[PDB]
């Protein structure tokens, strides 16, 4: 089935997805001098003081940081958004190399990592049915690089040892998602979909300008994990990212001068 290898890796996606070659598929390169700003875009609003972290989950793909989403207890508001958006999940995409992993690029420059933050249209009632319309989820990304390490990461970081193989899973409660946040809330947007099958087209992306430190022993940590089950041949969970897809006819808006 799916993956990110030569065999079943993106390029092969569109066979069984058909809308891998649809008209606002993501991810998508960021070219900074066409982005337009736009006064009329509302600062982000992230209210994650209530946010209840539940479980972390490798599903074979990436690693999941699950959430409580029965209540507005994490949401996102504001910026491009009409209503309220909850917090469902968290998952990072990374390299090989500090090089690349990163899913957006910026001037075509790529990222060590690329932290999604998950949120789901409560006016849909459920994630399930928020997938299937234009403005379900919103996507809340994040750029990592390699440098000084993020304290609020390390929790993280240190419970991988624990879900190294796909399908494993542990307790992972009183997590906050505010420590994995830059200063500044200065972003671009646009309108696209999910970045692994099913590629659905519901998302509304909103891609932070300021990226996260992170330090080269916390990436080494998650290039320790596997996409392989237990007792099957090892096969380092590495460079799970999709690369960049045609922009077609779409802007990208800039909160910021
Ligand atoms: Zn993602």
């Amino acid at each position: 089935h799916w993956g990110y290898g030569k065999h079943n890796g993106p390029e092969h996606w569109h066979k069984d997805f058909p809308i891998a070659k649809g008209e606002r598929q993501s991810p998508v390169d960021i070219d900074t001098h066409t982005a337009k700003y736009d006064p009329s875009l509302k600062p982000l609003s992230v209210s994650y003081d209530q946010a209840t972290s539940l479980r972390i989950l490798n599903n074979g793909h990436a690693f999941n940081v699950e959430f409580d989403d029965s209540q507005d207890k994490a949401v996102l508001k504001g910026g491009p958004l009409d209503g309220t958006y909850r917090l469902i999940q968290f998952h990072f995409h990374w390299g090989s190399l500090d090089g690349q992993g990163s899913e957006h690029t910026v001037d075509k420059k790529k990222y060590a990592a690329e932290l999604h933050l998950v949120h789901w249209n409560t006016k849909y009632g459920d994630f399930g049915k928020a997938v299937q319309q234009p403005d379900g989820l919103a996507v809340l990304g994040i750029f990592l690089k390699v440098g000084s390490a993020k304290p609020g990461l390390q929790k993280v970081v240190d419970v991988l040892d624990s879900i190294k193989t796909k399908g494993k899973s542990a307790d992972f409660t009183n997590f906050d998602p505010r420590g994995l946040l830059p200063e500044s809330l200065d972003y671009w947007t646009y309108p696209g979909s999910l970045t692994t099958p099913p590629l659905l087209e519901c998302v509304t992306w909103i891609v932070l300008k300021e990226p996260i430190s992170v330090s080269s022993e916390q990436v080494l940590k998650f290039r320790k994990l596997n996409f392989n089950g237990e007792g099957e041949p090892e096969e380092l969970m590495v460079d799970n990212w999709r690369p960049a897809q045609p922009l077609k006819n779409r802007q990208i808006k800039a909160s910021f001068k």
